[PDB]
C-alpha cells in the first residue's frame, strides 16, 4: 500500500554498548557534527559518516523505523536527532534524518 513508498534518508551512530553510545551523545551535545561523531564511534557506516542513505518503510528494524519517521528533516549544522538513543537488536542508535518522502 501507499505507506510502503514512504522513505527517509537516514544517518546513524550505532554502538553495541550503552556506555559508548552515551560518549557519542556527549560529543553531539558539545557541538560535534554528526558525521564526525559517527566516524569516531559508529560501528556501522563509519566511513560514510553514519549515512545509511535512503531507506523505505519496511526495510528498517522496528524501533529504528518508528524513531526515524518521527524525526523531521534536519541538516548537520542544525541537527534533530533521537535522544535518548534507540535500542534495537543491533545495539544503540542515535539517528538523524536528512530527507523524507
Ligand atoms: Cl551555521
Ligand atoms: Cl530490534
Amino acid at each position: 500500500g501507499p505507506m510502503g513508498s514512504n522513505a527517509v534518508k537516514v544517518r546513524h551512530i550505532l554502538c553495541e554498548k550503552h556506555g559508548k553510545i552515551m560518549e557519542a551523545m556527549e560529543k553531539l551535545k558539545s557541538g560535534m557534527r554528526f558525521n564526525e561523531v559517527a566516524a569516531q564511534y559508529s560501528e556501522d557506516k563509519a566511513r560514510q559518516g553514519g549515512d545509511l542513505g535512503w531507506m523505505t518503510r519496511g526495510s528498517m528494524v522496528g524501533p529504528f523505523q518508528e524513531a526515524a519517521f518521527a524525526l523531521p528533516v534536519s541538516g548537520m549544522d542544525k541537527p534533530v536527532f533521537t535522544d535518548p538513543p534507540v535500542k534495537t537488536k543491533f545495539g544503540y542508535h542515535i539517528i538523524m534524518v536528512e530527507g523524507r518522502k
